């Protein structure tokens, strides 16, 4: 089983009326949930306006991120991959002097829907400085990228981290 901190999903902006049970009832058409857990006061019970639901797998939290935006109980909500800042660009190093838009395109855009490929130059002389920025169009693109533990492009291995 992949690592539970991996299948899970913190949902924000909860209607204070939503509840384990239409929390659960709203995910699980997405996958099987192992857990789904609506945050409360220990004193007065009101929802704390977020909870957590976890997918049995990771290919579960992708169904679930690619339908959103989620409306739940009548409140559209704010759902993120745990933290295992929320951007939507990334620095990839490591590229060489050799890797094309193309390249970084063709890889990156299986994460999600790129707007900006950025390959560096040298201010001075123009040569590729080995490094590049990928802008996508949302954060979970990036959340995606920043937890595999390796990428491969154009046969190099990069080093890819959240960029600003
Ligand atoms: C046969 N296997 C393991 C797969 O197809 C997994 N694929 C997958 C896709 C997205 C997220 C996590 C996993």
């Amino acid at each position: 089983k992949e690592p539970e901190q991996l299948r899970k999903l913190f949902i924000g902006g909860l209607s204070f009326e939503t509840t384990d049970e239409s929390l659960r009832s709203h995910f699980e058409q997405w996958g099987t949930l192992t857990d789904c857990v609506v945050m409360r006061d220990p004193n007065t019970k009101r929802s704390r306006g977020f909870g957590f639901v976890t997918y049995a797998t990771v290919e579960e939290v992708d169904a679930a991120m690619n339908a959103r935006p989620h409306k739940v109980d009548g409140r559209v909500v704010e759902p993120k991959r745990a933290v295992s800042l929320t951007v939507k660009k990334i620095f990839v190093g490591g590229i060489k002097e050799d890797t094309e838009e193309h390249h970084l395109r063709d890889y990156f855009e299986q994460y999600g829907k790129i707007e900006v490929i950025e390959i560096m130059t040298d201010r001075g002389s123009g040569k590729k400085r080995g490094f590049a920025f990928v802008t996508f169009d949302d954060h979970d693109s990036v959340d995606k990228i920043v937890i595999q533990k390796y990428h491969t492009v154009n046969g190099h291995n990069c080093e890819v981290r959240k960029a600003l």
